[PDB]
């Protein structure tokens, strides 16, 4: 009955593409799960097809729910739980979060290295929905009937499919189904019966927890070593953090009996989970929140803290009736007051050169052989581009197919940008401006939040890799031979980016990337950046701190929309740098400096640029 509800909410809308291909959605999607049921040899799909189908009690009859382990009682419970989980989560396209008059063509979420590139209103033919169903069906046929494996098939085919073919629909059908699923699996963990649902009690009783966790002291976790620490360490030190993070999230999910579908987003080392508000959950988090802080202390004392708060909410606090934004307000407040009170250094060195051949990590007991690096509750075991995955959960890298992974192993797909090139260093720090304001008052429901939250991570977990290996702007470096950015990434996640490389590509790249960010957000968000330049061997910690000081400069600017490149206090706009510093003004220049306002600034730097393009 838990799984039934997991996949039930997951598959309730499955016939949208099936009706939108001409094979309602409740009548079509159901044949689909019956066809698939009588075409693979698992009737489970036959019983699940009923969630789409919704006479009732005699269609639950015709199928004999007890051939699994399911009382006709249990089955009606999940049919209503899921019904209203669909209502809580609240030949056309899926419009964009940012611009609601541009829209994309249904593309796949794992074909071509890309899946964006939308355009003015193009409304989708049946032929399109017919090759989609051609796939989905195959991957449905070959998948295990279990969330961890069913989620990424839906993620894969339905990301760029509209959950309701209303116009300006920002919510993809995959963010609908997950939320529907997230919410169902928790009602059920929160003991809603059909009696409660009908009475509208899963809609005013505060039956859910909105669990939220957010890391602090990351800057001082990731950046704190001196000479001892190559790019091989900084990357795996950054990787170990995601792993701490995953280890908290997967443990929360272990112990509250949930799915990855409940993970609204987990971006930046900041996470949101939807959960049953019960007292054995609250008393189960208290023990995660407490065990994991104890552990982050004993192993880093105060350098790294993870604050986890939770705020019980009602079903109508997923939507607006502005109630979601409020719950998040008290939870962000709650969250805020929750902070302010060498063998690892070496296990991470092995990792940073394994990193180029790594395909995942198995997640196991800390006392399990293979373990390279341990998190609060679990050990991790690098799954290598040679060997065989080895965990109860396997955090698989950059891809939504499990492939050569064992069954008894929750497939956990996780995206990370790692472009990396296999007289100074060029260091970028970039952070999307005021973004935690866009999330409260632009997205003020739980699905839009997940919707929006998922495109950002996409941009910083994937798209960013493509400006690195497919760069266009090059006014300093020059077009010449089509070559990628001479760079590595240390972190690209949340809304924060830290890239090292060739002094010049980095300057161009913060720009080109801000550029994409500009297009990809259609002007709707901004980024400020530090860029600094450094000799060779220097306290990474100090390259952090100084480039941080630059962005802090760029950030203390009014309107917050530029870069503070030159360590000097003379920042410019993304296209004030490009238009006037570079496209206009950029021994004689050497003496110019020794001699001694909007233009004097843009001249000041242009010369600094000119210089830097030539020394040696
Ligand atoms: N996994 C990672 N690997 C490498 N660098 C990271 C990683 N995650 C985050 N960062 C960076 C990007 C963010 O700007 C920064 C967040 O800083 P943090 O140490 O949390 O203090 P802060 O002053 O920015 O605010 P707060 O402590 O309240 O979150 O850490
Ligand atoms: N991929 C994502 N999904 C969901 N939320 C995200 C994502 N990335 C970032 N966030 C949210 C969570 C954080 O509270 C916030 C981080 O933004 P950050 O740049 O640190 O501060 P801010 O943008 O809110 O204001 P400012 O940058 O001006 O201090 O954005
Ligand atoms: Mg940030």
């Amino acid at each position: 009955i838990d799984e039934l509800t997991a996949l039930g909410g997951l598959l309730h809308d499955i016939g949208k593409p099936v009706q939108r291909a001409g094979l309602d959605h409740s009548t079509q999607g159901a044949r689909f799960l019956r066809d698939l049921a009588e075409n693979t040899g698992r009737a489970e799909y036959e019983l699940l097809s009923l969630f789409s189908e919704f006479l009732m009690i005699r269609r639950i009859k015709e199928l004999s729910p007890e051939r699994f382990g399911l009382t006709m009682e249990d089955v009606l419970n999940a049919l209503w739980i899921v019904y209203e989980a669909d209502n809580l989560a609240s030949s056309r396209p899926l419009y964009s979060v940012f611009n609601p008059g541009k829209a994309y063509p249904w593309a796949e979420l794992d074909f071509e290295k890309e899946l964006p590139v939308p355009g003015d209103v193009f409304s989708i033919r049946s032929q399109d929905y017919r090759e989609l169903v051609k796939r989905l069906w195959e991957e449905l046929s070959k998948a295990k009937l279990r969330s961890d494996r069913l989620l990424p098939v839906l993620e894969k085919y339905l990301t760029f499919v509209s959950s309701v073919t209303s116009e300006g629909n920002i919510i993809s059908l995959y963010d609908h189904m997950r939320m529907t699923s997230a919410i169902a699996l928790a009602m059920l963990r929160a003991g809603c019966t059909a009696e409660d649902v009908r009475s509208g009690r899963c809609r005013k009783e505060k039956r859910f927890l909105l669990i939220e966790g957010d890391f602090s002291g990351i800057q001082d976790f990731i950046y704190r070593v001196s000479g001892k620490g190559t790019l091989k360490y900084l990357r795996a030190r950054s990787a170990y953090l995601e792993l701490i993070g995953w280890d908290v999230v997967l443990e929360i999910l272990s112990r509250l009996g949930l799915t990855r579908a409940n993970v609204v987003f987990n971006a930046g080392g900041h996470f949101m989970i939807i959960a049953q508000n019960t007292p054995d959950a609250v008393k189960e988090l208290e023990e995660i929140r407490a065990k994991a802080v104890e552990w982050l202390y004993r192993e880093f004392e105060s350098d790294l803290y993870l604050a986890i708060e939770w705020e019980p909410v009602s079903g109508r606090e997923f939507g607006r009736e502005n109630l979601f934004a409020e719950a998040r307000k008290r939870l962000k407040h709650k969250l805020t007051v929750r902070k302010l009170k060498c063998p690892t250094c070496n296990r991470l060195v092995s990792l940073g050169g394994n990193l180029p051949k790594l395909l995942g990590f198995g997640r196991t007991a800390k006392n399990d052989a293979g373990v390279l690096v341990e998190g609060p509750f679990s050990g991790f075991v690098p799954y290598l581009q040679g060997g065989r995955p080895v965990g109860e959960q396997i955090l698989v890298k950059n891809t939504l197919n499990p492939g050569e992974i064992p069954e008894s192993a929750q497939f956990v797909p996780y995206f990370v940008a790692d472009y990396f090139k296999k007289a100074r260093l060029g260091v970028l720090r970039l952070d999307v401006d005021n973004l935690g304001q866009a999330f409260t008052h632009g997205f003020n429901t739980i699905s839009r939040t997940a919707a929006f939250s998922r495109m950002l991570s996409l941009f910083f977990r994937q798209h960013i890799n493509y400006v690195l290996a497919r760069p266009k702007l090059r006014p300093i470096t020059g077009d010449d031979p089509a070559r990628p950015r001479e760079a590595t990434i240390i972190y690209s996640g949340g809304d924060d980016v830290f890239v090292v490389g060739a002094w010049d590509d980095v300057i161009e790249f913060g720009i080109e990337l801000r550029e994409r960010f500009h297009e990809f957000t259609q002007g709707k968000l901004t980024v400020s950046a530090g860029i600094g330049m450094f000799p060779d061997k220097y306290p990474i910690s100090v390259m952090a701190r100084e480039v941080g000081d630059l962005e802090d400069a760029a950030k203390s600017l009014p309107g917050k929309n530029g870069v503070a490149l030159f360590d000097r206090e003379f920042t410019f706009g993304w296209d004030e740098l490009l238009s006037k510093v570079i496209e206009e003004k950029y021994a004689f220049i050497y003496k110019l400096l020794e001699l001694l306002p909007t233009d004097a600034k843009q001249l000041k730097t242009a010369l600094h640029l000119y210089i830097y393009r030539t020394r040696k």
